[PDB]
């Protein structure tokens, strides 16, 4: 069945020129809305969440691993270190690295996340450790954004990102403290107003991560405080025929719109 809330996201695709995914659940039932739910689409940074959360786990066995220094060196910047190039020669704390990748989407940061995890294939270990059969991820920051369609590298699927971003961020992937502090941080995000949140009402808050890439992709993923009832979880994922495309926020506001409408 095709819903009135799938027909307007399908509308807003067409008049869009990409690809659309929308995966919502809604906490106070249960139930769920998605738009190409199961379509794989390039995570961009959203998959900073992933990594930030399994650097969490690991802390629950060890006490002091949040305030373990990591040496940032010249050779470690990349294309977007807007925190960590502040640092070079000195270090930062993985909570330090945790915050500044979740929050200004760092992404010399993100890559010494993957680094203490192994590895691109340790924050898909921790996925599947959380019951998410789904994503995964290939590279390191940044060809993790080429975003290539037909491409599965470094990619997910509205549904599968939804559930987990869920279990971490509402329910019991994580221990209490550390889910609070996820919570904490991506509630403190600076680059999300355009997106997901541009879509909401005003009174709601909410915390997210936003993504970008090469084909004009353009993502956020949030977990939502409306005014007045439970928790939402929202993902919408976008990208675009054309490599060089531009990014284009303003369909995920549209999309978080016809959703918050839709309740
Ligand atoms: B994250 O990986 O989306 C990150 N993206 C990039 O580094 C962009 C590209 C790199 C290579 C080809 S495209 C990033 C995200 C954000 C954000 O979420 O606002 C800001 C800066 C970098």
């Amino acid at each position: 069945q095709t819903s009135a809330v799938q027909q307007k996201l399908a509308a807003l695709e067409k008049s869009s020129g990409g690809r659309l995914g929308v995966a919502l659940i809604d906490t106070a039932d249960n139930t769920q809305v998605l738009y190409r739910g199961d379509e794989r689409f390039p995570m961009c940074s959203t998959s900073k969440v992933m990594a930030a959360a399994a650097v969490l786990k690991q802390s629950e066995t060890q006490k002091q691993l949040l305030n373990q220094p990591v040496e940032i060196k010249p050779a470690d910047l990349v294309n977007y270190n807007p925190i960590a190039e502040k640092h070079v020669n000195g270090t930062m704390t993985l909570a330090e690295l945790s915050a500044a990748a979740l929050q200004y989407s760092d992404n010399t940061a993100m890559n010494k996340l993957i680094a203490q995890l192994g590895g691109p294939g340790g924050v898909t270990a921790f996925a599947r450790a959380i019951g998410d059969e789904t994503f995964r991820l290939d590279r390191t920051e940044p060809t993790l954004n080429t975003a290539i369609p037909g491409d599965p590298r470094d990619t997910t699927t509205p549904r599968a990102m939804a559930q987990t971003l869920r279990q971490l961020t509402l329910g019991h992937a994580l221990g209490e403290t550390q889910r609070a502090q996820l919570v904490t941080w991506l509630k403190g995000n600076t680059t999300g107003a355009a997106s997901i949140r541009a879509g909401l009402p005003t009174s709601w808050t909410a915390g997210d991560k936003t993504g970008s890439g090469d084909y004009g992709t353009t993502n956020d993923i949030a977990v939502i405080w409306p005014q007045g009832r439970a928790p939402l979880v929202l993902v919408t994922y976008f990208t675009q025929p054309q490599q060089n495309a531009e990014s284009r926020r303003d369909v995920l506001a549209s999309a978080a719109r016809i959703i918050a409408e839709g309740l």
